[PDB]
């Protein structure tokens, strides 16, 4: 629940053509794009939407919370629906997959009620997102025909759509489900591990990489998180390649590189790939298939835009085109495309891949590049860190230690990334670093940056300042 | 006590100069400056310090916490002392006021142990700070010659030095002190009002301005804080000029131009003014008497610097010279003056007057200009505000509303200030805006800034993004 009127971008419509705008996909990106277009230019344009799913505007980010019983039910996991979009002026086709696009005649063909539906367009917006990847695992295959990623082996699950989360939660009811294996230690696999453990199941987290949250946090924080999970009953099996998921009629064992585990359910959280096949090669693609787009979210074909997990985005930390699959980027890229497709020139500004994670009371946040990542990409990076209490030691209650890492370029001196971890929520602080990187602020300028002081809130020489002042080179 | 090794600014000694450097004053500004010089350039320079007080390196910021018994006395309110500074390499003179400066023979004269002591210098750093403001009030006079702001009338108090607090606490135990009047409704007056209230005394907060926290927060938030204090029995008497403090040998009643109040003690917290008497008309001063300094904290007299509360500072919100008496600025100007004084070219970057306040569980933070203040300064400013919960509606516990205000220039579009209030600590969020104002970020660019999303921490359409998108002007 977060609605409003027009944005500060909304521009007076004058001397511009009216446009029929077709949107393919209506989840985070599509919904954000559609709402901005309608609430800002309303009747000026004709918005037609197609989504192959039976539901839209779902919050996948809330699936772990729901499975782990951290929230009552799935009610609040939807931020819009067909009726709401239509009440804004959109024409919406549910369970209608667009199956081909003719860029010359400017029409899309979608399967509406078992029949081919041709829809003309002036502007086309791709918000088709992505789909989960199936690693080469014996016993793991998908049932042909389903757009819901159903596994052939009972109790082997994928976790992307609402149905997937509902499916898992139903099965968890079965008293036989006692041991669950989660494959993939990225942020999704980690949250799911906590979720299943929170449901009382024995959990084993498997990944071929040597730690969890690889690429988002440095060694000491991924170690802290791993420790966090272990001390909660989650068994860690890092550095192991899954070979097979076996079982007679259902999941009964998961076999890896270095071991075998008796489990009653397997969850695959290894990654996703963008849905850009509708491009038919006509559109330039990023190395991973994502639609390549500029700062206005426009593809190599004029009039055709791409947003969210199906397209790329500019990364101000690496300072190159990149692919960052986050609902946060979906919302913002959707807003940008909305204005541009409606005739308002709006240049996006890139992102930093800012993220947060909260598992069993361990709170962390990061933005930009970790020291490992920065180095691995040829940056002459260094890190300055500091661990200290949030408030002055004389504060009798509510104090706590915070660990902060500030990764910067030894050469250019600009901040490349930052990470924070604490047993209390200090996430609001990562916003500063997100902006820092965006603006190219250096470790030297940060050190003297005005960070207020109030003993009730912080120390005169807070950890941000101490970290920056303590940088070397 | 927040010690550390060398800063990232430390420049390797090459053909530079070693100097005899005299520092006048050793509270927040002097201490920070002396430590930076000695820790970064040790033996190269000769540091001599003079302070007229019997205690140095005190955290005046904790006085209300101390008085209101929120902490264990003043045990943690000192961040250094004579022996510490001497061990770092400085010669320290306590209870030794500097009475005159000979800018020609570059020497200062201090009253040491009663006799006159002369000290020559290559560089001079003024850190004489400020003194409380004392408007024309009958019966309110500081005893001639006291260096501790002692009022001639018994039970009329100032709250600036360590002694002033111990003095109030001393008289506070007097079972006869029942009603206490606090003159000045700025953050210090509000904090002291709460302190005396916690001591079970009846408090009446008087100020000429018709509101509390004038210039720090806009009317709806100051209304919030006013109602907050009244919720705890504090009486408010705004829009009144204190004309006289009267009584038979002691305080018995305070009279304004509109009313009269029967009180047993009066605390004057009208504000502070720079202590720049030692300038002797030889140094350029700012409109309020503060030593006018440049980006390097150097005065109009080469070789002479001024830091903290006795000097000006550059304000990036107004984009001009200004006076902002805060420990945060005291510390930073000290660091900059120290390096430049020791031969390292270091240009300060200005501040935003960022601040915070926490009273009876109401936490507020602001930075830069309020709409009313921006306008009082001639800016064609506008504000965009928003109120929503910190997290998604489906969050079981730990959720709370937050009100945010972003003030911006309707013409240049750059952010001028920002305010936030909630009953849960969101103070970390103001750092982003302080940095945003520093970097001249526009309201349009702010709206697309990469604000991460995690249901446990915030909403996809968080209030920062919503308020920004909501810019109307
Ligand atoms: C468990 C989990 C937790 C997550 N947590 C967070 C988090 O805490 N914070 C964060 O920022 N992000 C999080 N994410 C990521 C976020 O959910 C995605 O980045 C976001 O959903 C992408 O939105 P989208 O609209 O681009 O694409 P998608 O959500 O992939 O949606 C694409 C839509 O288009 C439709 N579609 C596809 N092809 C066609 C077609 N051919 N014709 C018609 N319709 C079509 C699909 O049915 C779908 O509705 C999480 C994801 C998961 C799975
Ligand atoms: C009740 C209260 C609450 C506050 N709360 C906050 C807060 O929460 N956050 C924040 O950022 N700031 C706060 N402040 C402001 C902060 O305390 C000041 O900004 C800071 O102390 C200024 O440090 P300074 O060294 O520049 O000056 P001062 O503290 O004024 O010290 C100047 C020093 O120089 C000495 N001196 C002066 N003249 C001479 C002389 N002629 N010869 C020799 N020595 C001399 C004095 O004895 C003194 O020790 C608060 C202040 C008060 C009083």
């Amino acid at each position: 629940g977060q609605q409003m009127g027009r944005t500060l971008y909304d521009d007076d419509d004058k001397d511009r053509w009216g446009s029929k705008i077709v949107v393919v996909g209506a989840n985070h990106a599509g919904t954000a794009c559609i709402k901005t277009m309608l609430t800002n230019y309303g009747d000026a344009n004709e918005i037609v939407v197609f989504d192959q799913n039976s539901n839209i505007s779902f919050l996948g980010s809330g699936m772990a919370l729901w499975i782990g019983e951290q929230i009552a039910g799935p009610e609040g996991l939807f931020y819009s629906d067909k009726e709401e979009l239509e009440s804004l002026g959109a024409k919406v086709y549910m369970e209608s997959p667009v199956q081909s696009i003719d860029y010359d005649a400017k029409t899309v063909t979608a399967l509406v009620d078992g029949k081919n539906h041709v829809e003309t367009y002036d502007k086309l917006i791709f918000a088709t997102g992505s789909q989960p990847i199936l690693p080469p695992i014996k016993g793991a295959e998908i049932k042909e025909g389903s757009l819901e990623f159903e596994a052939t082996l009972e109790n082997l699950q994928f976790v992307k759509l609402y149905q997937n989360s509902a499916d898992v939660i139903a099965k968890l009811e079965n008293k036989d489900i006692k041991r669950v294996a989660v494959v993939g230690a990225g942020y999704i696999g980690v949250e799911l591990a906590e979720a299943f453990q929170r449901k009382g199941k024995e959990v084993v987290l498997i990944d071929v990489v040597d730690t969890c949250l690889a690429g988002y946090y440095d060694r000491d924080l991924t170690d802290l998180m791993a420790k966090n999970m272990e001390e909660h009953g989650i068994q860690l099996a890092f550095g192991e390649t899954v070979k097979e998921v076996a079982g007679n009629g259902k999941v009964e064992k998961i076999i890896t590189d270095k071991n075998e585990y008796d489990v009653d359910m397997v969850i695959l959280a290894v990654g996703f790939r963008p849905n850009t096949t509708l491009g038919n090669g006509k559109i330039d693609l990023f190395r991973n298939g994502a639609f390549l787009v500029n700062k206005r979210q426009e593809t190599s074909i004029p009039g055709v835009y791409a947003i969210g997990d199906c397209a790329t985005i500019y990364d101000n930390a690496t300072r190159d085109t990149n692919y960052i699959a986050l609902a946060s980027n979906a919302v913002r890229t959707g807003i940008v495309a909305a204005h541009n497709a409606c005739g308002t020139d709006l240049e996006g500004i890139g992102v930093q891949g800012s993220n947060g994670i909260s598992i069993y009371g361990l709170h962390m946040v990061s933005t930009g590049l970790t020291l490992e990542k920065a180095k691995r990409l040829g940056f002459d990076a260094a890190v300055t860190e500091y661990t200290d209490n949030q408030k002055p030691e004389f504060i009798e209650h509510g104090n706590f230690p915070v660990t902060i890492k500030i990764v910067y370029d030894k050469d250019s001196r600009r901040i490349l990334g930052a990470q924070m971890a604490a047993r209390e929520d200090v996430s609001m602080g990562i916003h500063m670093f997100s902006l820092a990187i965006q603006e190219g602020v250096t470790i030297e300028k940060l050190a003297l940056t005005d960070i207020f002081f109030l003993p009730h809130f912080n120390k005169p020489y807070n950890y941000i300042t101490m970290a920056a002042l303590g940088a070397k080179d």
